């Protein structure tokens, strides 16, 4: 296991465009094309985020190229905030891992708000920062994903992916 696996665990596959779990038009392995109703607004990005015209369906080898670029994206979020990066730092690698995904999913400045989790993981507090995180609208939306993630912190161990 390690983060793209998992990431393609919890994001799926699709190569025409959908709706993902917040309504926004999506496609890919949950690559964002814009949270804009209009679907001719989430085809232009796409078209723009491809090079060529796609009217809305990709390759798998496409869908992959930007799921490449938007692991790395996260990652560099993360490096480059002042708030992420000494957690990440901290860490070990499963658990880098798991706060990729979240970085993922919610973005870097939607993660770095969650000070008080934050600080219990950094402090390796690893069964108080797991029942912080569930605290969260982020848990209450998506349970089972977060349940996933948050086994992940709070044990340092790939058995929620296994």
């Amino acid at each position: 296991m390690n983060i793209f696996e998992m990431l393609r665990i919890d994001e799926g596959l699709r190569l025409k465009i959908y709706k993902d779990t917040e309504g926004y038009y999506t496609i890919g392995i949950g690559h964002l094309l814009t949270k804009s109703p209009s679907l001719n607004a989430a085809k232009s990005e796409l078209d723009k985020a491809i090079g060529r015209n796609t009217n809305g369906v990709i390759t798998k080898d496409e869908a992959e190229k930007l799921f490449n670029q938007d692991v790395d994206a996260a990652v560099r979020g993360i490096l480059r905030n002042a708030k992420l990066k000494p957690v990440f730092d901290s860490l070990d690698a499963v658990r880098r891992a798991a706060l990729i995904n979240m970085v993922f999913q919610m973005g870097e400045t939607g993660v770095a708000g969650f000070t008080n989790s934050l600080r219990m993981l950094q402090q390796k507090r690893w069964d108080e920062a797991a029942v912080n995180l569930a605290k969260s609208r982020w848990y209450n939306q998506t349970p089972n994903r977060a349940k996933r993630v948050i086994t992940t912190f709070r044990t340092g161990t790939w058995d929620a992916y296994k």
